[PDB]
């Protein structure tokens, strides 16, 4: 097909994607890998996975866009605190671009927002997903004081994920940051690159914790290894459930395994996205749009390293079977701060609409 634009595509159904990608990033991304990327990446995975096989249909849709059509209803639940804003900024999308399901607007949304972070891989998108379906329910959404045992089976529950399809899907902590965890400070990234899709979060999770970036008694909190901040340049923060996954006999070996491997990584989550992003559906009925996904920003290729203030002798090992890698740290002893923005400045302010969640 060509569409109106003049571009030509796999399929018809696929044109409505192009300017609905272009307004994502003149609106609300601008090309970055930032504060409303991330937020709408963490969108997707809550929007997917709240979905069970045992409960049944009635439990939930998984990838259906009930974030977006109850808007009243899943965001208000307590593990879904903060996912309002992410629900607010796509719902003018949804209204606007009204030939494409809101399911569908909240993957591909998930994919243009990847394809921003320098080293993410272009994520498959099917399209196609029906524009109705009903709210799920409580319980459904894994939580950072959750034991290894219970998030692996709500995965399982969700969509027969393996415990290696777990941990892959963990890659995007490489681009995360934490508003609610504790209540004193904002946006406390869980790496030292939180704006790269690189493997330093498999790594800086294996360090020593030695403070912590706000408070000590947050649920669902461990201490940090680089927990130093400054104004606006929030220190890392880091959860007990990636700590837990990171030293557990199940997933110890894998966690590791993504350390200094980033295409292995890249290509990793890459499959395990194809899954999530189709829960509730079966892939067989739903189009092939993924020549509408941007190309994502490619990384620089250096290998990972230790952080200033940080080494080998800093490192927790839990994975008996496979060689730790050999890398190289960067030079000073005491901890550089994590910038706030990806420019490295302090201020950089994201679009934010209001609306019903
Ligand atoms: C056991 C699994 C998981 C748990 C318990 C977990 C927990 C969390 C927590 C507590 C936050 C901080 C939210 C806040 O306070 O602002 C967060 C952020 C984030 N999560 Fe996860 N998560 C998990 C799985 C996933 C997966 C599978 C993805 C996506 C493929 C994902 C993507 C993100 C993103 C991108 C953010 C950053 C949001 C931002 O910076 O604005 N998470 N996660
Ligand atoms: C999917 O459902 C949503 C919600 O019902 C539809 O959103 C409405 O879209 C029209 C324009 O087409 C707006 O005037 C309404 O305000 C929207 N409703 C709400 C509650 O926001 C959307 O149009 C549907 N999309 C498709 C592809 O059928
Ligand atoms: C980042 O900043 C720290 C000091 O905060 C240095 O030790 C490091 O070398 C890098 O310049
Ligand atoms: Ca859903
Ligand atoms: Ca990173
Ligand atoms: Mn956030």
């Amino acid at each position: 097909a060509v569409c109106p634009d003049g571009t030509r595509v796999s399929h018809a159904a696929c044109c409505a994607f192009i300017p609905l990608a272009q307004d994502l990033q003149e609106t609300i991304f601008q090309n970055e890998c930032g504060e409303d990327a991330h937020e709408v990446i963490r969108l997707t995975f809550h929007d997917a996975i709240a979905i069970s096989r045992s409960q049944g249909p009635k439990a939930g849709g998984g990838a259906d866009g009930s974030m977006l059509l109850f808007p009243t209803v899943e965001p208000n639940f307590s593990a879904n605190n903060g996912i309002d804003d992410s629900v607010n900024n796509l719902i003018p999308f949804m209204q606007k671009h009204n030939t494409i399901s809101a399911a569908d607007l909240v993957q591909f949304a998930g994919a243009v927002a990847l394809s921003n972070c320098p080293g993410a891989p272009r994520l498959e998108f099917l399209a196609g997903r029906p524009n109705k379906t009903i709210a799920a329910v409580d319980g459904l959404i894994p939580e950072p004081q959750d034991s290894v045992t219970k998030i692996l089976q709500r995965f399982e529950d969700a969509g027969g994920f393996t415990p290696f399809e777990v941990v892959s899907l963990l890659a995007s902590h490489s681009v995360a940051r934490a508003d609610k965890v504790d209540q004193t400070i904002d946006a406390a990234p869980f790496d030292s690159t939180p704006f790269t899709f690189d493997t330093q979060v498999f790594l800086e999770v294996l360090l020593k914790g030695v403070g912590f970036p706000g408070s000590a008694n947050n649920t669902g909190e461990v201490a940090s290894p680089l927990p130093l901040g400054s104004g606006s340049d929030t220190g890392e923060m880091r959860l007990q459930s990636d700590f837990a996954l990171a030293h557990d006999p199940r997933t110890a070996c894998i966690w590791q395994g993504f350390v200094n491997e980033q295409a292995f990584m890249a290509a990793s989550f890459r499959a395990a996205m194809s899954k999530l992003a189709v829960l509730g559906h079966n892939r067989n009925s739903l189009i092939d749009c993924s020549d509408v996904v941007p190309v994502p920003k490619p990384a620089t290729g250096q290998p990972a390293m230790f952080p200033a203030s940080t080494g080998p002798q800093d490192l927790e090992l839990s994975c008996p079977s496979e060689r730790f890698p050999t890398l190289t740290t960067q030079p000073g002893a005491s901890q550089s701060l994590i910038a706030h923005c990806p420019d490295g400045s302090m201020s950089c302010p994201g679009v934010q609409f209001n609306g019903p969640a």
